[PDB]
């Protein structure tokens, strides 16, 4: 049928503070998301014969474990059983692919959101963003942020979310040749996990850090290689648990004469910060 | 009002339905509570003091899920304009359950604390609001809030009432502790199980996905369960250790419980439907 397009931004994290850890081992966070104009782009095209089909396979992803079809296939469990999918409701869906995984940038929980939203939309099911955003957060932690599409201040267990207005600045983004899984850093007994929780007033006010980021310094090269290198020039911090790093300018050519200082193997791209997501249109 | 009741939970099936990317396990699970638990002592004070008067053996003060309930119901109260000045406490707690063994001891102080303090400060949170403050403490803390057998899904915040039959539980702790993580990093941990619908799974029968693992890995637990199922349907509760056999009288339960080894520890208990703390 009609072939719809739909972005998927990638995020950062401009903070990320780990306030502790419960019995079952999950931490609760403290951070402050917010988009930029770059990420990946959707293609889908409803179908009446309810298949669902991945037109495009993401290489180190089986089918069924992408994100993509995960997602697809929560919605059509809930909308089934709330009597909100027609018969026959399919899917094809492929994906112009930027983000990484592994990354920091959000990019299985963007595309996790976008296929929420655009299915919720294409096949009719009616499901409110309340909705949308209670399954996204059975598919990745920040899904609801991408669902809502507003840059947000996140604690709870990410399903607390504020609006926040950050600055939206040009930023580089340095991706250092590794990937490291979030379950890699949120294991490590060296992690911290006692940041005192604060206001939302007192963590605009704080030092923007990331506590992920020493423990992934000291564990990959690459990283600590690549924050040495944009600190030469910007403020630059971890995103998400890595690998991806960024450095904050106050201009778009700034950044890219930045990005033209990076070493060949250090890939990057420069992209602004935006507040509204894509997505929301 | 100075003394509290911080019950016991069974998860009466577990199933994994999804791990995201950080790791984390989503869960279909039903809750039922046990007439047998803790009793907190909750003195208040004026002068803004919180202090833990009994340690419990092992876990430091400053991360006992009592002092951390009692920081966290003080700071989101504080926030939104409702804790009177100098809101305090002198906690006590008279612990009877076995820490990381899936009977949610640790969550059900933690509810109790909120509640508890909630109601003898006078701030005023909802039920809604206490139960979104628990599940950042622990993942069964909104269970023992709102104090209903209940059907939970979503992260654990999706609480829908039942009523299982109350029936008389003999509970056994085979001495090895097991926390939840070191099961839920197993790689052989079933985590797809299909998510079905409450109905469909009140008519199945009732299983815990991580018995398997937990049997396979720990030779207590094997032992424990090989004993129980001669005499009554038994399952792992939680990620265990301990395991649970269910009869339908007191005499049945405590029959099977004089002839247990020495090391299991047991305890006999009716399930209760409705949480002692409400
Ligand atoms: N369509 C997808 N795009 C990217 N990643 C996917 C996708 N489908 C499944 N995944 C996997 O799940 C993760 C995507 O979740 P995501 O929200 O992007 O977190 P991340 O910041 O990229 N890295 P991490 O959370 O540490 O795994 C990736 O690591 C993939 O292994
Ligand atoms: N007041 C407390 N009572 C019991 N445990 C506590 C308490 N405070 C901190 N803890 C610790 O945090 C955990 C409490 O979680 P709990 O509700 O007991 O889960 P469980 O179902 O019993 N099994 P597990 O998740 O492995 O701990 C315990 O393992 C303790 O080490």
């Amino acid at each position: 049928h009609m072939m719809t397009r739909w972005p998927s931004p990638a995020k950062l994290n401009l903070f990320l503070y780990i306030t502790g850890q419960r019995a079952d081992g999950y931490h609760t966070l403290q951070t402050l998301f917010q988009f930029l104009d770059y990420g990946d782009t959707l293609t889908i095209e409803p179908r009446t014969d309810g298949q669902l089909r991945l037109l495009t396979p993401v290489a180190g992803v089986p089918d069924e474990e992408n994100l993509i079809v995960r997602a697809a296939r929560l919605l059509m469990h809930a909308a089934s059983e709330s009597d909100r999918l027609p018969a026959g409701s399919g899917a094809d869906i492929s994906i112009d692919k930027r983000l990484p995984m592994g990354g920091g940038l959000g990019g299985g929980s963007s595309n996790a959101a976008t296929v929420l939203v655009a299915l919720n939309h294409l096949w009719g099911c009616g499901l409110s963003e309340d909705e949308l955003a209670t399954l996204g957060l059975q598919l990745g932690a920040d899904v609801p942020v991408f669902v809502r599409g507003h840059a947000a201040f996140a604690e709870g267990v990410g399903e607390i979310l504020t609006p926040v207005e950050p600055e939206e600045k040009w930023y580089l983004v340095a991706h250092p040749g590794v990937s490291i899984p979030t379950p890699i850093i949120f294991r490590d007994p060296e992690l911290p996990r006692n940041t005192p929780r604060r206001s939302i007033n007192t963590l605009l006010n704080c030092e923007f850090s990331n506590d992920c980021e020493l423990i992934a310094r000291k564990r990959f090269r690459e990283v600590d290689a690549a924050l040495s290198w944009l600190l030469e020039y910007a403020p630059s911090r971890l995103t998400g648990t890595g690998a991806c790093v960024f450095a904050e300018f106050n201009t778009e050519s700034a950044a890219r004469q930045v990005l033209d200082t990076a070493p060949a193997w250090l890939n990057g791209f420069v992209a602004r910060g935006v507040n509204l997501s894509p997505l929301k249109q």
